């Protein structure tokens, strides 16, 4: 159920997209038969590959044998310690059944200042999509931009539907470690419709007008930010 990109000629185009340079030590997730980290070891200063998979670990090496920049470390992405102390950035073109996961531990549970992932097109939709709680979450970390569209016959298994290529990038959080399970409760409520929980009707009228919110079916991630904000305020 895993599929890959073998084609060097497409790993160029989409490396192409890509802005690594040499002197950024890399985490992929999930080296595969290591297609996309034959191109990274060149491309970076160090790449630290997890595969999950133990035969996988191994074409990767065998892939990588004229090279010495990195590492092939046999451990599940979800639960690997990554550094805290270091620059580093990340690529992947990982699995849709666990897209959610992944994204959401090296978002939350890693320093990486920039994520490079493939993933579904309509995923990736989703991800710049402010009506689901995921992109909410995701949003007060990282900027997140759609790179380019990933043809399904670029993969084997050819999947039933395309991918995009997205851009992570880090940025001053949005929401104070204070603020943890309030805007957690608060984009949780939100997502659900559930505004009687979170305004009354008087202070959700006030705070859509403040925020500058003319149709509620469409909202930018700033202005959520305000509805957050102006919730704060009405709660001491
Ligand atoms: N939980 C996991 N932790 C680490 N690696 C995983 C996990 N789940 C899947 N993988 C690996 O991630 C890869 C997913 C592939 N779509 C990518 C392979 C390869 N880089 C390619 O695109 O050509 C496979 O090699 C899987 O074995």
């Amino acid at each position: 159920s895993q599929n890959f990109i073998t084609s060097k000629h497409n790993i160029d185009k989409i490396m192409t997209n890509i802005r690594l340079n040499e002197h950024d030590n890399i985490f992929e997730i999930g080296s595969g038969k290591g297609h996309f980290t034959l191109e990274l070891v060149q491309r970076c200063n160090f790449v630290t590959a997890i595969e999950i998979d133990h035969k996988l670990c191994k074409t990767t090496e065998n892939k990588l044998v004229d090279h010495d920049n990195f590492q092939v470390l046999n451990k599940d992405i979800l639960q690997f310690k990554f550094p805290k102390n270091q620059s580093y950035k990340i690529f992947g073109n990982i699995p849709y059944n666990i897209s959610t996961d992944i994204i959401r531990k090296i978002v939350f549970d890693s320093i990486a200042d920039e994520i490079y992932l493939i993933v579904e097109y309509g995923f990736a939709k989703r991800l710049l999509n402010t009506k689901r709680s995921l992109a909410l979450f995701l949003m007060a970390e990282v900027d997140i931009s759609i790179l380019s569209m990933v043809p399904r016959e670029y993969f084997h298994p050819k999947p039933k539907v395309n991918s995009s290529l997205i851009r992570l990038n880090r940025k001053k959080s949005r929401i104070s470690h204070k603020d943890k399970q309030k805007y957690n409760y608060f984009v949780m409520k939100w997502v659900n419709k559930e505004y009687k929980k979170i305004f009354t009707k008087n202070q959700f009228n006030n705070s859509l007008k403040h925020a500058g919110i003319d149709d509620l079916n469409n909202i930018s991630f700033e202005q959520f930010l305000s509805l957050f904000n102006s919730y704060k305020l009405f709660n001491k």
